[PDB]
């Protein structure tokens, strides 16, 4: 289980639906992949050696989305999808457009990232709305088998990854706008000293900064919430999610900034 709350018992099974197993593809900074813009400084022309929260080179990435239609699996709520949190995760995501009566709309999976996932402690959660990534940071009452919904092609259930039928404690709550047209999403979520710190890019591959929060507390775990849809599969449109994650670790890495600034390949 995620969370400890009974939200429903709609459509639950035990069943393994990952015989074959959680999908895997390798590091490759050499294009600046894993890196970040460093604070609020410009490099030009140039090849600086610096040491910050980064993927290992050569290491996998495990997607960890998943798709459902109706049914549920206990199994999607154990290790290995909850996974531990450590220094923090760097996130490859494939941004799903879905189209509606010739209309853009825009789908990835939610990331939870907390220690308990209790209401006596904070859970940050990381929610695409159709161009808009809502990011919270509350005491949520999340359930004990959270997922989210195409609110686009609609699904079968309702929404409900946390029940807070008043409004929790929240330490953080930011709208951040993304380009519902670009095929990837890329995020680094890490801690260092009690506080959380988030980078992301819609568009080219190096992230930059969107928040630090203070939490005073050590994350210990995330999870990748599946998401359910009655399009997004091989009978119905030929769709997926990805929800590409992969380690951080303090690295020094080589960063090659070109002549307008961009980081445009990084060596491990
Ligand atoms: C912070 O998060 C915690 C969870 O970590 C929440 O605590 C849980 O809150 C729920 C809701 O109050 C507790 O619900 C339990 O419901 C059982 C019956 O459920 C069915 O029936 C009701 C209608 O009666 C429906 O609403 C429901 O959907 C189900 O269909 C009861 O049997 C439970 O009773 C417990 O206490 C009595 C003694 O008083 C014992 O006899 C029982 O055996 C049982 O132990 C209970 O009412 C749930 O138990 C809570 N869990 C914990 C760990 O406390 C907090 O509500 C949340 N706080 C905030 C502020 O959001
Ligand atoms: C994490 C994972 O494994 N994700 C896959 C999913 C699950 O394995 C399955 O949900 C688990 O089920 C449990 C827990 O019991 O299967 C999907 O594929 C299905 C066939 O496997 C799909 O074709 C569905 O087939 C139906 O017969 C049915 O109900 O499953 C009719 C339904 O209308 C149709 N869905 C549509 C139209 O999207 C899916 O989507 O659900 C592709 C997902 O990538
Ligand atoms: C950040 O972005 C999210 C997603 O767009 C915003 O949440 C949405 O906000 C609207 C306006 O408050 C909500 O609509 C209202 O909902 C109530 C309850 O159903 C209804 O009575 C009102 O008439 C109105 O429809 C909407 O439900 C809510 N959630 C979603 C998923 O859309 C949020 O407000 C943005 N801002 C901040 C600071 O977070
Ligand atoms: C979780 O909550 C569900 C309700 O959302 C519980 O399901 C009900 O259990 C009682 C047991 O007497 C039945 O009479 C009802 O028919 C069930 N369904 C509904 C819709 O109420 C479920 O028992 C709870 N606990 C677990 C472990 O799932
Ligand atoms: C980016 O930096 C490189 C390295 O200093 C510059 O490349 C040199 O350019 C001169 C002509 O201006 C050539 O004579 C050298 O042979 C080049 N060296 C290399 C290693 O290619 C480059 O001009 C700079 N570009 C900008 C726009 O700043
Ligand atoms: C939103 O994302 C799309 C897709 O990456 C961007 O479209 C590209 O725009 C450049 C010019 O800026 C063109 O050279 C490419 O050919 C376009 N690609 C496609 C697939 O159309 C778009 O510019 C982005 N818009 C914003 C406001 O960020
Ligand atoms: C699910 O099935 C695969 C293939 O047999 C196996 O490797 C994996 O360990 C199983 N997972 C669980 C939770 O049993
Ligand atoms: C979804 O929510 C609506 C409104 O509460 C309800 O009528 C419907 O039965 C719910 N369906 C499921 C599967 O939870
Ligand atoms: C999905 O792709 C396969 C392989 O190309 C094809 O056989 C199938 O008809 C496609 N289905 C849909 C709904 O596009």
């Amino acid at each position: 289980v995620i969370g400890d709350f009974n939200c429903t018992n709609f459509a639950i099974n035990d069943l393994n639906t990952t015989v074959p197993r959680i999908s895997e593809y390798v590091v490759d900074v050499s294009y600046g992949l894993g890196t970040y813009y460093i604070l609020d400084r410009v490099y030009l022309n140039t090849t600086i050696l610096f040491t910050g929260y980064f993927p290992k080179s050569g290491a996998n990435f495990r997607d960890l989305s998943l798709k459902g239609t109706t049914y549920l699996s206990t199994l999607w709520y154990q290790k290995p999808f909850l996974s531990d949190f450590n220094n923090g995760i760097f996130s490859r995501v494939k941004n799903t457009k879905l189209y509606v009566n010739k209309t853009l709309y825009s789908e990835f999976s939610t990331i939870v990232i907390g220690s308990v996932f209790i209401n006596n402690s904070y859970t940050i959660v990381v929610q695409p709305h159709n161009g808009v990534l809502e990011i919270t940071a509350c005491q949520y009452t999340m359930c004990e088998y959270p997922h989210t919904i195409c609110k686009s092609k609609g699904s079968s259930r309702n929404e409900s990854w946390h029940f807070d039928k008043s409004e929790p404690l929240c330490l953080f709550k930011k709208n951040f706008t993304y380009n519902v047209s670009t095929d990837w999403l890329y995020f680094h979520f890490y801690q260092e000293r009690g506080t959380f710190y988030a980078y992301y890019a819609d568009s080219g591959m190096p992230t930059t900064f969107l928040f630090s929060l203070y939490l005073g507390t050590l994350l210990s775990h995330y999870y990748v919430l599946p998401l359910t849809c009655n399009a997004i599969s091989s009978n119905t449109d030929n769709e997926t999610l990805q929800y590409w994650v992969t380690p951080l670790s303090k690295r020094q890495y080589l960063l090659k900034f070109d002549n307008r600034g961009v980081i445009t390949n990084a060596v491990d």
